[PDB]
């Protein structure tokens, strides 16, 4: 009986296996874009992923995750709030069983159909596993999905799907260049957070873009086909993978822009 998505073991159940779940900087939360205060120190987030190499992908059983070679400095985010380089390690994605919800974070209340999270360690602690363990381990870039027009370079994505249907399975995924996936604009909301899902660790420097991605229909309809389940197990669909918002505390969003 572990923790999960369903109506026994969902969001609202996870702080009996893990205290932290009420902690004082949990993550996601609703911004409050009248109340995040433009920072004039902010610097241009630095996003490198031109060297990225992506490897796998895997249904872990609550989502599906494209894993990087973090074994060198390949693909960095830097600059923003961050001090020090971070690594990209691997990205997934938070949907829902409709357009209406699906994102972590809120946009004044407002639910996006889905939430990209690229996942970096802090390079000072030498891997993920003592990153997650520091107050500044990780830095996670936030990419909101809308549903509109088609994003190319998610299709990729898509179509290996069908391959890792099931909790367990996984494929080679090699060449994937996560660049494809980002919007124009680089302006960004920052505050610090936690994992979202367990073990809700309070290691996240949180950097949310405030332009969505457009993804087409089709396209999100693909991930709500995915299985929480193994293969032999009865059928339940992967959707609404999402941790609602958190209470803010003591806490302060900033703005990258004005
Ligand atoms: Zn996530």
């Amino acid at each position: 009986h572990h923790w999960g998505f369903g109506k026994h073991n969902g969001p609202e159940h996870w702080h009996k296996d893990f205290p932290i779940a009420k902690g004082e900087r949990q993550s996601p939360v609703d911004i409050d874009t009248h109340t995040a205060k433009y920072d004039p120190s902010l610097k241009p987030l630095s996003v490198s992923y031109d060297q990225a190499t992506s490897l796998r992908i895997l249904n872990n059983g609550h989502a599906f995750q494209v894993e990087f070679d973090d074994s060198q400095d390949k693909a960095v985010l830097k600059g923003g709030p961050l001090d020090g380089t971070y690594r990209l390690i691997q990205f997934h994605f938070h949907w829902g069983s409709l357009d209406g919800q699906g994102s972590e974070h809120t946009v004044d209340k407002k639910k996006y159909a889905a939430e990209l999270h690229l996942v970096h360690w802090n390079t000072k602690y030498g891997d993920f596993g003592k990153a997650v363990q520091q107050p500044d381990g990780l830095a996670v870039l936030g990419i909101f999905l809308k549903v509109g027009s088609a994003k190319p370079g998610l299709q990729k994505v898509v179509d290996v799907l069908d391959s890792i249907k099931t909790k367990g399975k996984s494929a080679d995924f090699t060449n994937f260049d996560p660049r494809g996936l980002l919007p124009e604009s680089l302006d960004y909301w920052t505050y610090p957070g936690s994992l979202t899902t367990p073990p809700l660790l309070e290691c996240v420097t949180w950097i949310v873009l405030k332009e969505p991605i457009s993804v087409s229909s089709e396209q999100v309809l693909k991930f709500r086909k995915l299985n929480f389940n193994g293969e032999g197990e009865p059928e339940e669909l992967m959707v609404d993978n999402w941790r609602p918002a958190q209470p803010l505390k003591n806490r302060q969003i900033k703005a990258s822009f004005k």
